[PDB]
Order: C-alpha cells, then structure tokens, then sequence
C-alpha cells in the first residue's frame, strides 16, 4: 500500500510541535495525537499547534 508522502513539512513540523513548551501536551497532543492515528493531514494540524502557540507562547 505504500502511499507515502510527507515532506511538505510534516516530518520536519511532527519533531517540532513535539516541543512547544509554553503548552500542555493534552491538547497538543492532541493534533498529532492524529498525525500518528491518522498521518493524512499532519501537516494541517501543525499549523493549528503553531496557532495555539504563539497565542499562549508569551507570558501573557
């Protein structure tokens, strides 16, 4: 079945979202949480953590 094809950013992004550490990993891990489950639209999620990071990233 194969049916391989991240690159876009998913690979590189996955690692990376895995550390944001101005957030919990309960909702973190949550995006990914369908990454793994589900690597179809990996790299959407992504863009939604780095979203919910730079909102609560600052100590504000």
């Amino acid at each position: 079945t194969a049916d391989n094809k991240f690159n876009k950013e998913q690979q590189n992004a996955f690692y990376e979202i895995l550390h944001l550490p101005n957030l919990n990993e309960e909702q973190r891990n949550g995006f990914i949480q369908s990454l793994k489950d589900d690597p179809s639209q990996s790299a959407n999620l992504l863009a939604e953590a780095k979203k919910l990071n730079d909102a609560q990233a600052p100590k504000a």
